[PDB]
């Protein structure tokens, strides 16, 4: 795929920092959907503030995580049908602790988000348009873990 390549070369740059990139990405979906804040639990307290996600260990762990699922889809961008099984099972958790899957939605224009600032002018529209069918590829698996 012309696609393919798009995806991996414009990862490469987030992939070499993805904690640094991932703060990018959470720090958007906050600012998007601040309803998100209380969906991260960690000791059964909330954050009071975006900001207060960022001092936490666990929640900059969870950026962690999230960026090594995006590392997977990225490294089988070709064939995806490998993390299927896997991306339904993701997304039976994040069902548990409370997410909306429309939330998802957000995730994936914050993820658009860290790439355009990260990328700048080499985030072309073909990246984007890339981008969003990879991890809307991502997102169909996952939704699966809310059965329908
Ligand atoms: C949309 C908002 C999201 C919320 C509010 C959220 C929240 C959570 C919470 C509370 C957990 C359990 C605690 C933890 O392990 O940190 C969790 C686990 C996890 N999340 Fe998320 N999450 C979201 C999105 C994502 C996305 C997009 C990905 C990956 C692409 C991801 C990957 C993970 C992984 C790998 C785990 C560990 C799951 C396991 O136990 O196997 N999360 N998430």
């Amino acid at each position: 795929r012309p696609e393919s390549e798009l995806i991996r070369q414009s990862w490469r740059v987030v992939s070499r920092s993805p904690l640094e990139h991932g703060t990018v990405l959470f720090a958007r979906l906050f600012a998007l959907e601040p309803s998100l804040l209380p969906l991260f639990q960690y000791n059964g307290r909330q954050f009071s503030s975006p900001e207060d996600s960022l001092s936490s260990p666990e929640f900059l762990d969870h950026i962690r995580k999230v960026m090594l699922v995006i590392d997977a889809a990225v490294t089988n961008v070709e064939d995806l049908s490998s993390l299927e099984e896997y991306l339904t099972s993701l997304g039976r958790k994040h069902r548990a602790v409370g997410v909306r899957l429309s939330s998802f939605s957000t995730v994936g224009e914050s993820l658009l988000y860290m790439l355009e600032k990260s990328l700048g002018p080499d985030f072309t529209p073909a990246t984007r348009t890339a981008w969003s069918r990879l991890y809307g590829a991502v997102v169909q698996a996952m939704s699966r873990g809310w059965d329908g």
